[PDB]
């Protein structure tokens, strides 16, 4: 009887409030009177008041029946809060500080805070008689609101995808109008649209049927998926029919007024997408900015031609795009090809404005053409010298991709571009030699070069690649050779001397200090700690000193056990990702991280001007110029993150530091997330939290713009706008959701107010900065009318507060 | 606009499989065909086959509807398993190692292992067509089985509490027959009992109605709570009526056959409770053992008397108990009192068997009396010398409460008692003087004494208290004085010399070594570690050395992070409690614990003979004497724990060590729990786990007796009895639940087999050792027929294996 000599291990054991309710739970059929009472009760709830009948009915069916005897415990003070309760029968007594206060019966509600967030209870509800409770947990409640709003969104998106007039909207644009869909119920007999009405609404049947009439005579019936009113979004046209609902039926609907707010003029937007797609097939226009291309689209002459028409024959047309049909191109008598839908022609003439248009173009069928004239281009470029502007703008788009140049003012960036000189090299010429001290930066005009180090080759570089930019900031040996490996290579270049006549001290200091940070590979043992400069509860923030180079850093220490206990294993690596990739002047720059069996580490630049929380407190109520500066700065950082699909989620003055020059640095990305669709989790600081996070029906990047509203309000008015005196979170969220926004009598600037109201608009679609234009609407708001956004990023503005000496918050390797 | 200078902190973020299913979830009305398919599907499930129709219907309604499209993910390999699924429509394909295997449609089931326990998936189920799934999670499934069985139990207990014939059962006894209740459905017209039937079943109406007939003539109707058949449990009597159900109705029912198995003869048990309550009002019989009192109850002469009858008048009646009515006591012509129901008399005559009964007793009304004669007492005591036995047994019950004496053989304990001598002291006499070396142990016969140290007093001690027992084991100074603080105090005493002629080396060594352990207050810094002697994964087990005394210990180190990550904050303190209180020779003795910011610590005695797992492997198949010894030993440890309402829950040879003498020590109380009612959590080692833990309908201490069956099977037969080859847990639990128990042809002992079958009885009520007698049925089983339980606890048996030198498992301050 041989025995296994293996070893086999045992299974181990795993709310408290959720255990008690499980004892009282029973099944019950949901009568008419039950459904209507719950339905009435929820419409007085903080969260559920905005919900329509269909959504509340779904919630109702997820409620569970609970049965209690007299003198039985329901909820206790200081326990973790999970359930919300509607009393169905009997009486229930409320003990606060173990001393009776209230008495509740049928219709009454309690524990509404548990739905919003896991929260410590206030009272101890006790059962007097043999009474009963309808109840639901947080998890179930939040999950249910997620699925209702999420399915609503996805279904409406599919319907957007099957309406032909939206076919040429971009991904982002379709997602934005999906949110403008309003669901609209119809009973039998209700006319959905009437013949001859000048309606402006598109309808899409979700489920149901509807009869179509023309001049009171039935024509057909419409089934689930059918739609009507496309043309009503583009033009003022009477309805071609009377459509009447046969059975109970549900429509997803979009109105032109909301579309125009969210999207702008739909024709204008569609055409820009079409033109931008066409123009970007050319290597010339692919180097234009989106704004330039949109202006070409807005100003293009569009013409319909019959077949066999000579559209061009050797005005001042430089470029031609086929919108519809087909044309044939000819050089003298030789056809050179046929252009179909979306193809275009004219690169040669766009590049040489003085050149005689030699080709001819002949329609093969009835066609629609867009034409770009010379003056159309010049308006777009702001300059009659087309060839020079195009060249200038080619150089501009190369350097605006590099950290060193992309934040310089426009005037500085232009001067620098104009200072470029050109040299030609023979093959085998050493453009740069490893070990020598450089004074030049290079952009490749023509041909190819080879990057080498001590003989061994590293890579190859070609047209419009750049190299040697460090020579502009430091005097140091070149760490590689750049060898001309083609016939007659041409480079653009700029001398360090010219660069220093253009860039002014503060930006130069910022750049000098910043680019150095990657040079120095830091090891933990090379760091000594000077002092503590912060204390996050999670761990510590030590001010550290790198002995070899004497550069000073901040080291954030983050205990393993604090991460493990809260189930933040998933979240800490997502933070490291976001933190590592951030490369903006007003956002903290990570240097590297370190691993350890006891605690994680973030090594970041040291910021020496203290928190913004304390700066506004030194300044008092900020004037317009001071609020422009700080809000401006925050706007650029936030906009940078939204461009990368990152919602910050915790914007507040505490999370912004000031550097030595008085310019801001956003820190603390613990709440930040890469936004893949709609977010639902409840994260952030209550006073700064947007109502859509609280209401649990989906949010996006828009939440950070609401927070921006809160910040401007504190800056200009002083107190927070909602729940300024409140400790109790429930009451904070109540003021956020339903409180009145007011402004004190000492706020004398109508534009500041206008701006604060529109940033603090409760519905995201009404909120400035949340439409198709994004932050442009904010930046161009009259509040910023006198404010030079250009000089902000380029450190050319006198900031509100420059710290005398250093100031810290003192008295106040894969991660797995 | 002053600002709050507080700080406000942010809210943070918190299955994976549970997130996906939430997307596919929809509402659906449960039709007849749905309910019957689910109902059919569950009756083929490993867990749900034993469940009756009402229980399965409750499960059915908790199932949720899920809707999928073609090529959508349901379950993935290597993910954490939560749901069980019944396919309602369409086809579903099963990928193992990412390579297709099976095809499933309507009626088919998958993921049944997820219900039992959180487990890693085997396949990836994928949706081919637009098919649908009925599904339920583990949490919901386990919670639902908890509530059904728990409410069933509580309701049946209340009904037990309202049946008069059970009024005199103890708490424990009522709880045991509650489990014998069988629920029995009746339709309209079905006769529940028939007039003249010799039925043996008690019925209790839960909900419903039923008509009573005598001689075919209606008498009354019965309502919810009404019951009938009390007398059928006690006697063979025809039913007095025909009771027929009017409406659909549900009965809780107890049968005499099951009662007799669970409880024994109900009359006999009731009477013992009544007699034991009465007899214990006397200070004499309160010193008797439960067995002695039960024998007095079983043999008492019971008589009914008319009023005004002289029951006693100056046979050999020594004691008298009034069962019914009232009697008056008289000394000659003076009444000395009236004895009502449950009162008794005769202390004077019980203590002096030769004394002439001088009182007389006169019934005041019709009465029932129990009488205890002299020979009744003598049979109970095993001795004609009543006064001497009573005295002997008074001494016995004093010493059997002390560790030092309570495990000695009976013959040794008797000899020692017989060796007691008596001295008398004057007041102010120093019975013991602090600082002197003692040779005596003392029990106080009469009067009081005072414990003092250096003048300051500590406590007072009186009749039948004891002191100075350490003088029996060590030669050392007395740490306190014992001063006679009453007139003419009398002590019993025994000399060390006499004690050493009775107790033999092995027990003496055990006692010497054990009692020392409390003397030495250990501090962490006084410990140096010699080596590692174990590695639990949770942490380490170091062999440590106390420098001052040179005593050697085991130190178990338990990392904080291992506790925090698994949510074992609740459980580690419950373990420390249980571990600290254990004070049995065959269970590991804790010395103390220590706290630390990095890891918890258990300091325990060092055990040097290695695990039992390895010992049976050296021995091979154990003979009868060797299996008796180890199983015997385990039985005493387990019985000790059950007496303290502790279920061990992880009994297996790995959790038992052998000491230097070859006697066992149960270790590792991580799975152990103080059992407050029925337990539900799934804990332990699969191969040792009892079917009632697996089936999720409640368990108790009985689980450890099933495990004992597993152990005996490995000892005698060799392999495990269920799932001996299986790694896959699902298949282990399947063999436990429905597998056939077989025994190899080389097992030649019919009693061993009999025992193994009854320990491995699947239903707890059929399992030996789980009835009212507890372990007595096991200890008296013919398997143990030649085995001296007395010598086991007293270390008077040659054990199976004595280790040559030490052997470890080497190559193989409130806690918050
Ligand atoms: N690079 C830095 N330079 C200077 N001070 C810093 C730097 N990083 C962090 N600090 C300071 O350290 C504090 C704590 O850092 P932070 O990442 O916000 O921690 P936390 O866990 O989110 N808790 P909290 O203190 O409420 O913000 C900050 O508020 C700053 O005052
Ligand atoms: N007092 C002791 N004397 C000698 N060996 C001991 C002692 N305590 C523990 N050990 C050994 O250390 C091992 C680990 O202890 P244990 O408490 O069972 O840890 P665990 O976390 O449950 N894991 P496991 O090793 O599977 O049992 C035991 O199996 C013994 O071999
Ligand atoms: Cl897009
Ligand atoms: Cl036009
Ligand atoms: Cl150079
Ligand atoms: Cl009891
Ligand atoms: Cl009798
Ligand atoms: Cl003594
Ligand atoms: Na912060
Ligand atoms: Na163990």
């Amino acid at each position: 009887g041989m025995r296994c000599n293996e070893k086999k291990k045992a299974i181990f054991s795993n709310s408290g409030e959720d255990t008690l309710m499980e004892d009282h739970l029973q099944l019950r059929e949901k009568l008419s009177e039950d459904i209507e009472m719950i339905k009435a009760s929820l419409k007085n709830n903080l969260v559920c008041s905005t919900l329509n009948d269909n959504e509340i009915l779904t919630l109702s069916n997820y409620m569970q029946f609970f049965v209690f005897k007299g003198g039985d415990l329901v909820i206790k003070q200081g326990e973790k809060g999970s359930y919300f309760f509607i009393i169905n029968s009997g009486k229930f007594d409320v003990y606060v500080n173990d001393k009776k206060v209230k008495s509740m019966g049928k219709g009454s509600s309690f524990g509404e805070a548990a739905l919003i967030h896991n929260t410590q209870r206030s009272a101890t509800i006790m059962a007097e008689t043999d009474g009963t409770l309808w109840g639901v947990q947080r998890s179930t409640f939040r999950a249910t609101l997620k699925q209702l709003s999420n399915r609503n969104f996805n279904e409406n998106r599919s319907f957007i995808d099957s309406v032909s007039v939206f076919d040429m909207l971009t991904e982002a644009q379709k997602n934005m109008i999906t949110n403008a869909c309003v669901i609209q119920m119809f009973k039998p007999g209700e006319t959905i649209v009437k013949q001859g009405d000048y309606g402006d609404v598109l309808f899409i049947l979700k489920e149901g049927k509807a009869t179509v009439f023309i001049n009171d005579k039935e024509i057909r019936v419409l089934n689930k998926g059918s739609y009507f009113g496309e043309r009503a979004l583009l033009y003022d046209e009477p309805r071609s029919a009377t459509i009447i609902a046969k059975e109970p039926t549900a429509c997803a609907s979009i109105c032109r007024k909301l579309l125009n707010i969210v999207l702008g003029n739909l024709q204008v937007v569609l055409f820009r997408n079409i033109m931008t797609e066409a123009l970007q097939q050319s290597e010339i226009f692919r180097q234009f900015s989106a704004e330039q291309l949109n202006d070409l689209a807005d100003t293009a002459i569009v013409r319909d031609y019959p077949a066999n028409y000579h559209i061009l024959h050797k005005k001042s047309v430089k470029y031609l795009i086929v919108l519809e049909g087909k044309v044939e191109l000819f050089l003298d008598d030789e056809s050179i090809g046929i252009l179909t839908r979306g193809k275009s022609f004219g690169d040669q003439y766009v590049l040489n404005q003085k050149q005689k248009f030699r080709h001819t173009v002949k329609s093969l069928d009835v066609c629609k053409i867009a034409l770009i004239t010379e003056s159309c281009l010049a308006d777009c470029l702001g300059d009659n010298n087309i060839d020079a502007s195009i060249d200038h703008n080619n150089k501009k788009s190369i350097i605006k991709k590099m950290y060193i140049f992309r934040y310089l003012s426009e005037q500085q960036c232009n001067l620098l571009i104009e200072a470029f000189r050109t040299t030609r090299y023979e093959e085998g010429d050493y453009i740069i030699q490893e070990g020598e001290v450089g004074s030049r930066f290079y952009i490749i005009k023509n041909g190819e070069v080879e990057v080498t180090k001590n003989g061994k080759r590293l890579r190859t570089l070609g047209k419009n690649d750049y190299f040697g930019e460090r020579a502009l900031l430091y005097d140091e040996p070149r760490t590689a050779s750049i060898i001309s490996k083609a016939t007659s290579v041409e480079c653009w270049f700029v001398d360090k001397s010219v660069f220093l006549q253009i860039i002014q001290g503060p930006m130069l200091t910022h750049l000098e200090e910043r680019i150095k940070m990657q040079d120095t590979k830091v090891e933990m043992h090379e760091l000594e700690t000077e002092r503590i400069i912060g204390r996050g509860t999670f761990g510590t923030v030590k001010l550290v000193h790198h002995k070899p180079t004497q550069i000073r850093y901040a080291l954030k220490c983050v205990s393993k056990r604090s991460i493990i206990s809260l189930n933040q294993q998933n979240n800490i690596k997502l933070e490291r990702e976001i933190t590592a990739e951030n490369d903006h002047p007003f956002i903290i720059r990570l240097v590297r991280t370190f691993k350890d069996s006891n605690c994680f580490y973030f090594l970041t630049e040291l910021v020496t001007g203290g928190e913004l929380y304390d700066a506004i407190r030194k300044l008092g109520l900020l004037s317009k110029p001071q609020a422009q500066f700080y809000l401006g700065s925050i706007i650029l950082a936030i906009e940078y993150l939204h461009e990368r699909n990152i919602v910050y989620r915790d914007l507040k003055p505490e999370n912004i530091l000031l550097d030595k020059q008085g310019y801001v640095k956003l820190i603390d990305f613990g709440c930040a997330k890469k936004i893949q669709g709609r977010a639902y989790t409840l994260v952030g600081t209550p006073h700064y939290m947007a109502p859509e996070v609280i209401l649990g029906k989906g949010y996006g990047c828009t939440v950070d713009i609401w927070a921006l509203g809160v910040c401007l309000y504190e800056f200009i008015c002083g107190p927070l706008p909602f729940g300024n005196d409140q400790e109790d979170q429930l009451e904070i969220f109540r003021d956020i959701l339903t409180g009145q926004l007011t402004f004190p009598d000492y706020v004398s600037d109508q534009d500041s107010i206008n701006l604060m109201k529109r940033l603090l608009c409760r519905l995201p679609q009404g909120r400035i900065g949340c439409s198709i234009n994004g932050f442009k609407d904010i930046k161009e708001h009259a509040f910023f009318g006198n404010f030079n956004w250009d000089k902000l990023a380029g450190r050319l503005l006198e900031p509100p507060l420059v710290s005398k000496g250093e100031t810290y918050a003192e008295d106040i390797d894969s991660w797995d």
